[PDB]
């Protein structure tokens, strides 16, 4: 229920030069 996927909880997930 409501799963947050934003680079393993490190933010700025939108083609930010290999954001893992």
């Amino acid at each position: 229920k409501n799963e947050s996927k934003y680079s393993n909880t490190f933010i700025n997930n939108a083609y930010n030069m290999s954001i893992r």
